[PDB]
């Protein structure tokens, strides 16, 4: 088509997309239609002459919508990794219409500047800033896997220069075999991957009761490993674990890493966004010790998933995505972004409130952010049983996890549209099905 | 923001995009801005309260628009890695709203691959409509698709020699594996070889830059006689350098009787086989094991579009199939064929201006959409020309080396290149040519 054809249909699509996102409350979260349903609803060959815009859209409703998940719904109570906000859409449209540094000066320079905005919001210490401070600085990365690996490698080269200056006899090959990296037991798998690819030994540190790495567990490991003749050169401290909202004590672990020449990489994951809010910055005291810091701004700052921000204490050791950041940050503002996260933590506690009040359910981990780790008091069996009925119903979606030897339900409030109305309706549904589940147990 | 806000600014953005696209002739193809122009124009911190959409777009015009390469420009006469049409834009808006990475994903894929298969008049072997084993999938890029092929081949050959000799270890077999491609073949092949950890050898092309039966078999014998093991082989229709075509009918029977996986890469020109005039160049696919090309290049799908069929599926992220569906229904087979033919035509228009002129020469046969031309004389003269051109900033070309000869390429692959753009450009070449000829005299 030509341009002013596109003015019309584009403006129509805006409308279709608007309505979907308004009435999405009514859609069923999981597709209630079976593999193979689609072939016989559509012509076996392409049309010769163009179909109308009018007829295509209707097919979108009638043929496409039934066969789609609709993750964007308030009742999808898990993290939706490819979610996008409205500003992110607006940007996407433009980012598409445009399509190295020398290729795109703006794309590159915007990245550096947005990194600084992000920086300040989180109030990282000043060394981290790209603001021509000439020390530290940050970068966007494809994944939080990339990021962990980058710091790992940087960590490894560093230790080999320092150990080989020490004794010019030792080979790089001899050193590498002794290298050990650490992470909590609730470490993201992206740590294992990193260490695997970087060719070193990865060991878990036992988490404390609240699933935080607590130094005594770290120090022992250190002692056990320095004494078997291994070498510790790197470690991931996770803030906001993906299992639950667990936070590694940075204030105890940091000081140790400094003293033992262990590179400190802080994986804040998703939770990191929450440090734009003062109530949470205390979970981030200790960053002073870290050598790198990485988080995904997608879940709470509404930015494109494509983007994983990472900073470093020294720059020497180390798609048009900055445009969306720019839009989203500009269109919500820090306060809006703040109000956004805050609105979710409050629904998250609201839900916790509901679970405490019922004596058949327990809470497993202190509820700090959006997610609530709960379960039905009794066997893992009972609970496996219960998750099954919820998904079988196709009214809400929940994912589980295991803490220790315990099966857990994760209720996570991340969607842009969620209200306490939905949380209420979600609880009660869970409530009812738990009654039916409970009957069955006794048989 | 909220829904109804999207409504207002969603529409304004529609407009903004229209204008840009309408007034794209006015832009300069490559941004001309100094290192570090942006920062001073952006504030030091994020705003505390929301800015205005008015102020945001204004800043796109002022701050962003000078610092971007305008790839859509009809004057950007190189291959643009993103072909963006208007229906493609519309599916993006919907894929936006129904996040994807669901029975409708997998199924609309299978069906559009059958659609595209039927348009390319592929053997039924490669279609799943018949209920045959053959079927198609959509990949990220050709470089991925080529890798997915190679691996599938390495697996196959491994499971096959180990079936005949259980004492043989994967390790020992890999050491001897050999894959091949034309000496015009896209790097995406060398890269795949490094990841796949097999040896890669190049087959010498002919007068027309085509891989032929003689050279290929020469190579295999050489390498079999070394005790190496051929397993994979890449045939290229529409090469990167000059748009040449490996001889598929010659080469396909060889691979079969040599028990070699035949992957047929047509990344660029694959789209034109939906025209009956060009389908012959795809003859021999019958012999292939996997065929691949990029429609996002020339059929007006958005960039993350790749397509690859295999005869055997058991040999083998985004909602890409909704963008194809949209494009196809909005253009219809006719309209697409038309789009392809228009390019070819202005390609041939440019060819005959250059022949019309006695100071130039054509280097390779002008099959479809790319023209490889040259100022008569020394490479040196020709490097000057591209240096004017590229300096001028009026139009932009990417050259290449065909064997020894320096060659200027001229791609017509833009949604809105018209007959006029081709003449305004050729005038601008001749001007600069006469100059470079004047400096040759001194
Ligand atoms: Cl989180």
């Amino acid at each position: 088509m030509n341009a002013s054809e596109f003015r019309r249909r584009g403006k129509e699509m805006v409308d279709y997309v608007a309505n979907y996102m308004e009435g999405i409350e009514g859609r069923q979260v999981y597709p209630d239609v079976e593999p193979g349903y689609l072939r016989p609803l559509i012509p076996a060959a392409a049309p010769q002459e163009p179909d109308t815009f009018e007829d295509i859209i209707n097919d979108v409703e009638k043929i496409i919508m039934p066969g789609v998940t609709h993750w964007h719904s308030p009742y999808f109570f898990a993290y939706f990794p490819t979610a996008s906000s409205y500003p992110a859409m607006l940007a996407d449209m433009l980012c598409g219409a445009i399509g190295s540094w020398a290729a795109s000066p703006a794309c590159t320079e915007l990245e550096t500047v947005m990194m600084d905005w992000l920086g300040k919001m989180l109030e990282l210490p000043k060394a981290f800033l790209n603001e021509k401070a000439g020390e530290g600085g940050g970068v966007i990365q494809g994944s939080a896997s990339e990021a962990t690996l980058v710091a790992l490698l940087a960590a490894r080269t560093k230790v080999i220069h320092r150990l080989q200056a020490a004794s010019p006899e030792l080979t790089q090959a001899a050193i590498m075999e002794k290298l050990v990296a650490y992470s909590s037991d609730q470490a993201h798998s992206s740590v294992e991957r990193a260490g695997l690819i970087g060719g070193v030994k990865l060991k878990a540190i036992p988490s404390d009761g609240n699933f935080a790495m607590r130094a005594s567990a770290l120090q022992e490991a250190l002692e056990r490993d320095k004494a078997a003749g291994l070498i510790p050169f790197f470690m991931v401290a996770t803030l906001g674990t993906t299992t639950c909202c667990s936070f590694d004590n940075l204030l105890e672990v940091g000081p140790i890493c400094n003293k033992e020449d262990i590179w400190l990489h802080v994986d804040a994951a998703y939770a990191g966004s929450a440090f734009i809010c003062p109530e949470f910055r205390h979970l981030l005291n200790g960053v002073e010790f870290a050598d790198s810091f990485n988080f995904n701004p997608h879940k709470w700052l509404l930015v494109n998933f494509d983007c994983s921000a990472m900073w470093v204490k020294k720059r020497t050791d180390l798609r048009f995505r900055s445009l969306k950041m720019w839009f989203v940050f500009r269109m919500y503002g820090v306060k809006g972004l703040q109000a956004y996260i805050r609105k979710h933590v409050q629904l998250s506690h609201e839900f916790e409130s509901l679970v405490r009040q019922d004596p058949r359910f327990e809470i497993c981990v202190e509820v700090i952010l959006g997610l609530v780790c709960f379960r039905l008091k009794g066997s893992n069996k009972v609970n496996e049983a219960l998750l099954q009925r919820i998904n079988s119903a196709k009214k809400i979606h929940l994912v589980p996890c295991h803490l220790r030897d315990k099966f857990v339900l994760r209720f996570a409030i991340c969607s842009r549209t969620v209200e306490s109305a939905h949380v209420q309706r979600a609880w009660e549904h869970i409530k009812e099905l738990a009654a039916d589940v409970l009957r069955a147990e006794r048989e």
